[PDB]
């Protein structure tokens, strides 16, 4: 599609069976999604925002759909504000700015 | 132009007779530049995102060139690690979300 950004371009997305919101995050090297349980093995990451840095789980090789697209692909887990896709799953799904 | 998203998507601005380096970053409401001078009255507000929240410095009105595309709107000015340009300036150039 081509979503303009008049609103926030939020998307559903899909992870581990359940429907979440997202944001569409060009501003994101990552992919940061709030509390949840995914499977596997974890290591440790610090990420940094606006205001400061958090600690977050890393998960590897998750599959996840956005917007319907499908994706595989590095999943952080921790105390975001709000669920973010990053550059390294929107590279997945062919996503470019353009203006 | 058409910007992937391989590396961060950075451009170049002018800003109050400056040039600077700022990412466009489709998951903030705001734009937030670091500390600078600008025209007219200013008034604080707290803005959020990973790792908490920040103070600013809030200018109307002020005119910003984009990657050579002129808008105007309003800026924040205030202790940011990265100089952000955010929706309520990138629909102004006309930047879409493409997948
Ligand atoms: C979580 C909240 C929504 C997404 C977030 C994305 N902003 C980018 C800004 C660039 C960095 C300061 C970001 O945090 N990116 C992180 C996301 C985490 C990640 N790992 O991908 C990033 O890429 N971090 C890199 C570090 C980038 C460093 N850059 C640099 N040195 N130049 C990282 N690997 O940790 N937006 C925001 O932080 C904005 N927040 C908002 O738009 C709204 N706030 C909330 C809470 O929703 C609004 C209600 O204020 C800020 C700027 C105010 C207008």
């Amino acid at each position: 599609p081509q979503i303009t950004l008049w609103k926030r371009p939020l998307v559903t997305i899909k992870i581990g069976g359940q429907l979440k919101e997202a944001l569409i995050d060009t501003g994101a090297d990552d992919t940061v999604i709030e509390e949840m349980s995914l499977p596997g093995r974890w290591k440790p990451k610090m990420i940094g925002g606006i205001g400061g840095f958090i600690k977050v789980r890393q998960y590897d090789q998750i599959i996840i759909e956005i917007a319907g697209h499908k994706a595989i692909g590095t999943v952080l887990v921790g105390p975001t504000p709000v669920n973010i896709i990053g550059r390294n799953l929107l590279t997945q799904i062919g996503a470019t700015l353009n203006f």
